[PDB]
């Protein structure tokens, strides 16, 4: 049924001939119609040659005796008959050659493509903006896809639909153009989605379906041999009727999918998910658009899989900052000194809260317990726990705890380690919140028609708290280990999904250490230098680090040349005359002969009276890739110095006169007088604090990602509206320009909760640039309204208005952004951060701004 | 021959011992008194005996070594005295040899001990040395010549360098004030004996303290059956033909220290030598000495980067021409090589250029006249037919009768013929060599050294630059791209090799070219890309390029995977649109196993009707540096616009809200106003206008160059002043400092003719700093003086013990950090420099004074 079938859809007309005598032996019912009807008919026997004309059946001719005819598929040929043009869609099966024709519409995009690249030439736009964006971001991605494919079909309410591990389906992103039903965020099971069709979209990237009643025509055959005949490749497939029903029940009759197929991991291609397209009415689609589709979905697919390698990055940063913080710790004394001094346990693992007992006495910082709660804790961890040295249970609820219910929300996630019989660690971690919408029947791992499940669900959890992942217990573990042996096996459990004795044995994460006395010689060479270059502890020590050990010739450890030698003289001389680590490339060749490339990170040691008494050194074996970034951050960062010196200057040299205007401001204000400049003095004082308010600001991506910090705080609607006009009067004075405000006493006088000077600047640059596009002599009227409160703001300016592509600038359309439209986009990604947006209305000699804003009355 | 010397300086003594049972057989005659007075020193003493068991005992260990060269300067006393001395230690050819220097009581305790204490001498000037940017040489043998000067401490130090001809050149020189230049000359190859070129290679620093003194004897053992080396001492006596060249140069003290780079054959190379010379006798320390041992190392690293450096100019220089040759490649005819505004002008480098077709002329610069141009053409017909191509460095040595009458106009000349008559020049123009060559002449014992070194002068005669190996490539795949468009070996001559005329045989330039028509269909594969791929052209040529000459299966050229097809349309794609020549990373598979990897360039293929027929591509094979640097150029340029953009971003939204205090200020004008509130109000005008004009600069750079044009205005000190301690006093509230004046009423009453805003702007930060640096409670202190031209004279006294060495020493422009308080204090300086003054900072107990003097005009 979803395999074979003799029924394909109405739109087009199939004809599937023989490999070498090029007569036509199977052909669809409407073929007549389509193709010979104003002459030969359309029975098996039939040639291809005799309905088409010359041109038309050459180049059919040497299309099927091209061998990949993949590349030159939209084959436009021409009826026998007048005009009539048909694309030739050509595939290739076992024993058989099916030829799919469709009409061509003149109206869209005639002749326009006739192969491979003309086809893919359509999607440009799309792909160079996908390029465009900057990394790092893969919901951006998928809404920039996402958005792309909607614009570019034409079709309405499309989605990303991916495929999590156990293959049920959760929807990512959807734009839609009216006020339908949102489909976001919605979770569907595994089972809406047969395996039967997850392994077709392996192959036929692209599904079109274009009405759902359409009446489906018959496909014969010929009674003779060759019974094999199977229509799955083809653009005109019947669907079926199990998923028509489902595609019924969900208001739509036309469907365009397109499945994403990324090919990472150790071919071993896998079916990331879908993007898929719903129409209410019959919608139909050329063939070039949907192949310039099958293009952009790879792009799309080579994107996503360039984004996991960089998410993927992260975590070895993590472990290496991981053990910079732990070789720290390893150069300090006492338990004491990993919580007294700056970085402390509480930066080792992520979590909420750190405890120490020692000797009887607590030393807790951040969201911990009582007091008291810890001793219980650690009674039953003594009375119950004696197998293990440690545990990870992310809900003590789900752990058998007497008292766990009256700990509190902020508590039961754990991360335990006993240093000795009575003195340990814990880490403590708060309630994360997470639920899900189901979109049906839970899958909860054939005939059964639809169901109509396109309703609603909710499913929510408790203080189970994130997870504890492997290298934060390895973290926990390798600090214990340092702690244990400064006193001076290894098995603790897991509690994860309440499934009890979960034993498994961690890794310690400490580097290759090694060190050296002040003169010269080797003193520390730990175990895992010895592991990494093959060396023992004991055939190098008491020798001189620069020349015996590290050296070109006749040495353990060979380095490369003489550069290699004297770089490393000069890092060990730097370290012990400079402060802080130094990372610096180091490379040398193991007693085997296996060339090593690592960082090298060194640092003065010290005794407890001032003086130097030796040198302390580290390898950090970072990845390639991230060897490789890094130098080049590094290569490329030392041309860039001068622009934060600069900036720190214009800083100070704008902050000094902006206090000396403070200052005389305090006086005049000191002052008594009478009202109305006592006003003006308010509006100037608030105009002045907002510039100062404007100078803190470091960075404008801040304000860019739509993630700057928002200061509440009460102000009046009259006060604000007064000092935006007022920054402007001179500007509109300027002109001649008359300003009006139309603003009723109440809404005037309303009092709001908000930003008021962000609404300040808003609004003034507003009525700045709408002075500026009003020709002299005209009129600029500024109207407020009130409506959880909803502000609406009017600016209904005469002329001609603002040109249309700083429009295109602001809505952020336009990559060519200019001074005056940066303040535009930045104004609008404010209004976006205030839950409002920004429009532009163009009517006979007036040009109209609508704000909308959400403040709190 | 140095081998038989048997003769040692005097500053310490020379001890040899036996490989294999430690005992003495060759002491120095100064050895005896230097170490023995307060046992008789002969053959087979004990070492022992010498000196204290405790500093005897690291002797043993140090011969017991491996390689003692590690830890060779050790300190160890005599066994009675207890004298401090440095012992050197070295290996012969079955001997140790022993070298004890006397211990300076300069610094006799600590110091260095082994080969590393000592290299942490040199960490200031290799800090300075890793800091110069890369690009230039001259600013790296200019540093490392400074460095050695500060660090050693001699009269004058000198980077002598070595050319081709072993005959050297001064190419940087610093010495101390007054002396003797001696920048710029040249010195014969028969100033360096062989002998010390050889000996330099394995002793990279020789010291000589004093030419004139009392020289000591060997004295080796009668029962050796061999000759005890003395080559690799540190205390071998030199030559006496070089002591009265020493003395003939009036200088007696010296340590030079030889530069080896590792050119690529690893092959070492003397690159030259760093001459440090001291009129009086001077001595060094042994630690010193071995610091500059590895600064002169890490100098010779960082000379073999900045040669790297220049091979990259070249190639860089060859892909533009190449991109050029295939700009004129699609061009209609002649006639639009030299009209369009990339001309042959631009093909090499040349101060003119000219065409001959069909008896006429086009001329593109300084060119002599046309009748010339028809002699020059009819000479080079009567006198050469067997060459296509020609060129001449100087027209005069060519044998052209009338070169004379030319003139400096055009002294070299390099000729091609694209047809019959028809041909091609560039002219390059004369210029002056001249070569200041101190002493004598250089021309390819008991030799007494020269007494004098005259600074005589040579020059050469009418001559120009000579032409490079791959210009004249470049001529010739331009004469091959006319001579293959018209029709729709060579033996090219080059007199330059000073034996008349030599013929060379040309390569062209030109790269891998392919091709397209609008379907996709290959159209264009020439010869160079049949080599680069091996596919011959008739087994591509109408095939689709991308999925069946490039593709990832059953492809003439295999593509890597599916990333490259993707990118592969996608360019082939956008460069209809874009039409730029865009470059872009390819890689493709050859025929056998062959990773190529390369630039693609690809551009449209537009006609006259402005109907696209195809692309056109071209590859630029460039080395893997190139690539990278390219890359790393690319990526900072992002960042450097990104930058910009956000800068630019601040100033129209602090600009806003400053038309807002001004608007406002305006109104409280319009309203009434007091007597103080009155001058309140120009106070406030004064400071807006002063944060106005310093936000609406854009160029800091311009004012520190001192291109900043000041706004001449009329003023009075009285409201500078006032308006420039408002900007401070609430700080001097945060710290309780109170503020004074004591100038006179003639002077705040006096008109003053100039800027007020940058006087302005510097008095408010002297005061702001000031107030700043003074404890709580304290006292500050203003006086201005005007002396009537008016000079002025500003003296700000505060109470404190005083504002760091170090931000005085950045005010005066001495660091490169500088810090917002330093560069503050150099923009201020530097304004008033501007006014002809300097600030100066006086030091007092509790007190400091910064000065300012300036000077405006007056009525
Ligand atoms: C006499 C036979 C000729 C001669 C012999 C000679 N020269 C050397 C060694 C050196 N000559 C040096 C020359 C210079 N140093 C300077 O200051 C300048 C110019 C400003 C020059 C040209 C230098 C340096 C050396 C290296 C040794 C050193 O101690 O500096 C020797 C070898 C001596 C030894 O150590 O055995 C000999 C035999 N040089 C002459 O120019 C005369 C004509
Ligand atoms: C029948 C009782 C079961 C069933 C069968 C079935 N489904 C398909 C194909 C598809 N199902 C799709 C599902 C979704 N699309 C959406 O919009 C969402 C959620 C928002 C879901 C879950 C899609 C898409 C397809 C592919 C359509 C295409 O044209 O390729 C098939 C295969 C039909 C074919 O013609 O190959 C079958 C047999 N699906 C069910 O939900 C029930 C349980």
């Amino acid at each position: 049924h979803i395999q074979k079938g003799k029924l394909i859809q109405p739109f087009g007309c199939l004809l599937a001939l023989d490999e070498k005598t090029f007569k036509v032996i199977a052909y669809s019912e409407n073929a007549s119609e389509l193709l010979t009807m104003a002459h030969p008919v359309l029975g098996i026997g039939t040639d291809i040659r005799s309905l088409f004309t010359a041109p038309s059946a050459s180049a059919l001719q040497k299309a099927l005796g091209f061998g990949d005819v993949s590349l030159l598929n939209p084959i436009l040929v021409h009826c026998r008959t007048s005009a009539k043009p048909f694309y030739a869609i050509i595939h290739r099966v076992t024993g058989s050659i099916i030829i799919d024709f469709e009409p061509v519409k003149p109206y869209e995009v005639p002749m326009t493509a006739a192969g491979a690249l003309q086809s893919y030439k359509l999607a440009a736009k799309a792909i160079t903006r996908l390029q465009s964006l900057p990394s790092g971001s893969m919901e951006r991605l998928c809404d920039t896809m996402v958005q792309e494919v909607f614009e570019l079909t034409g079709y309405d309410r499309v989605m990303a639909y991916k495929f999590h591990e156990d293959d049920h389906g959760e929807v990512v992103s959807e734009v839609t153009k009216p006020g339908l039903e949102p489909y976001l965020g919605l979770h569907y099971p595994a089972t809406d989605i047969p395996q039967a069709a997850r392994f077709l979209f392996m192959k036929n990237k692209v599904r079109m379906i274009v009405d759902c009643n359409a009446k489906h025509a018959r496909v014969l055959q010929d009674e003779k041999l060759s019974f094999d005949l199977t229509l799955c490749g083809s653009t005109l497939r019947a669907p079926h009727s199990c998923h028509l029903q489902y595609m019924a029940n969900m208001d739509s009759i036309a469907s365009l999918v397109m499945a994403v197929v990324v090919n990472e991991e150790d071919k071993r291609k896998r079916l990331w998910g879908l993007v898929v397209c719903h129409n209410t009415t019959p919608r139909f689609v050329p063939f070039p658009l949907r192949y310039a589709c099958e293009f952009l979905a790879q792009v799309f697919a080579i994107h996503v899989n360039k984004e996991v390698e960089l998410d993927n990055q992260m975590v070895e940063k993590n472990i290496l900052r991981t053990q910079t913080l732990l070789c720290d710790m390893l150069m300090r004394d006492a338990p004491l000194g990993i919580v007294s001094q700056s970085p402390n346990i509480m930066d080792l693992v992520k979590c909420d809260g750190a405890a120490l007992l020692y000797k009887d006495k607590i030393w807790k910082l951040g969201t911990t317990p009582s007091e008291f709660h810890l001793q219980e804790i650690a009674s039953w961890l003594c009375e119950y726990h004696m197998d293990s040295t440690g545990l990870s249970t992310d809900s003590l609820h789900d752990a058998g705890f007497p008292r766990a219910l009256s700990l509190g929300d902020s508590v039961c996630g754990m991360a335990a380690v006993r240093i000795s019989s009575k003195d340990m660690i814990f880490w403590f971690r708060s309630h994360t919140a997470g639920e899900v919408r189901w979109g049906g029947a839970k899958h909860d791992p054939r005939r059964m028609h639809p169901r109509s499940s396109f309703k609603a669900f909710l499913e929510v959890v408790k203080t189970r708290s994130l997870p504890w992942k492997d290298y934060e217990m390895d973290a926990i573990h390798s600090l214990q280990l340092i702690l244990r042996n400064a006193f001076k096996m290894d098995k603790f459990t897991r509690i994860e999904g309440d499934y009890k004795a979960i034993i498994q044995n961690p890794n310690p994460l400490i580097p290759p250490i090694f060190g050296t006395d002040e003169f010269g010689w080797c003193t520390e060479w730990n175990p895992a230098m010895s592991k990494l270059t093959g060396l023992k502890r004991e055939e190098v020590i008491d020798k001189m680090l620069l020349g015996e050990v590290f050296g070109t010739q006749k040495s353990c450890c060979r380095l490369k040349n003489q550069e290699a030698f004297v770089n490393l003289g000069i890092v060990l001389n730097n370290a012990v005359t400079s402060q802080d680590p130094e990372k610096v490339s180091f490379a040398f060749f193991t007693r085997g002969g296996k060339y090593v490339e690592c960082l090298l990170c060194v640092s003065k040691k010290l005794d407890r009276e001032g003086v130097v008494t030796g040198v302390f050194c580290f390898l950090q074996l970072a990845s390639h890739e991230l060897q490789q970034a890094l130098h080049v951050q590094r290569l490329a960062e030392r041309t860039a110095v001068k622009r934060l010196k600069a900036l720190a200057y214009i800083k100070r040299q704008i902050r000094n006169p902006l206090s000396g205007i403070m200052f005389t401001r305090k006086m005049i204000e000191g002052t008594e007088l009478g009202p109305e400049q006592r006003r003006i003095l308010q509006t100037s004082a608030l105009c002045q604090k907002q510039l100062s308010k404007i100078l803190d600001d470091s960075d404008l991506e801040s304000i860019i990602e739509g993630c700057l910090d928002l200061e509440m705080k009460e102000f009046t609607l009259n006060e604000v509206l007064t000092a935006s006009t007022s920054q402007v009067m001179m500007k509109s004075n300027g002109k001649s320009v008359r300003i009006t405000n139309e603003t009723g006493e109440e809404v005037m006088s309303d009092t709001l909760y908000g930003d008021s000077i962000r609404l300040q600047q808003v609004l003034a640059d507003f009525m700045l640039m709408a002075v500026n596009f009003t020709p002299s002599g005209g009129q600029l009227t500024v109207s407020a309204s009130l409506r959880l409160a909803n502000l609406e703001i009017r600016l209904t300016h005469t002329g001609a208005g603002i040109p249309e592509f700083l429009l295109n600038q602001m809505f952020g359309t336009e990559e060519d952004v200019s001074e005056e439209g940066l303040s535009l986009m930045v104004s609008r990604k404010l209004v976006k951060l205030m839950n409002g947006d920004v429009q532009y209305l163009r009517q006979a000699g007036k040009s109209s701004f609508i704000i909308t804003a959400e403040l709190a009355a």
